[PDB]
């Protein structure tokens, strides 16, 4: 599914993740813009081997388990595919624990190179929340 950028806003709100850790839902809409363009389906293979899914772009190597990436940890505890669906349950629960990580939400590359230290208001702005 690809999300219009006030409906992900606001699913994300439902799901707890404004604010979440410090970090406002303009930092997480910002994040889901760069990393996926808002899709769901979104797949990106890494040269280590692993690869990144969903509209968060999460980590094989560490989080989930697409049973393709050996030396996995699945941190989450779900087969990577469940991260794709057009639910956003998975992708927001597991999300929550790579931020609270110690490294905040500078695990997320695109974040840490499009979002970090811009207005990041921008991105909800005219949204009905």
């Amino acid at each position: 599914k690809v999300f219009g950028r006030c409906e992900l806003a606001a699913a994300m709100k439902r799901h707890g993740l404004d604010n979440y850790r410090g970090y406002s839902l303009g930092d997480w809409v910002c994040a889901a813009k760069f990393e996926s363009n808002f899709n769901t389906q979104a797949t990106n293979r890494n040269t280590d081997g692993s690869t990144d899914y969903g509209i968060l772009q999460i980590n094989s190597r560490w989080w989930c388990n697409d049973g393709r990436t050996p030396g996995s940890r699945n941190l989450c505890n779900i087969p990577c595919s469940a991260l794709l669906s057009s639910d956003i349950t998975a992708s927001v629960n597991c999300a929550k624990k790579i931020v609270s990580d110690g490294n905040g939400m500078n695990a997320w590359v695109a974040w840490r190179n499009r979002c970090k230290g811009t207005d990041v208001q921008a991105w909800i702005r005219g949204c009905r929340l």
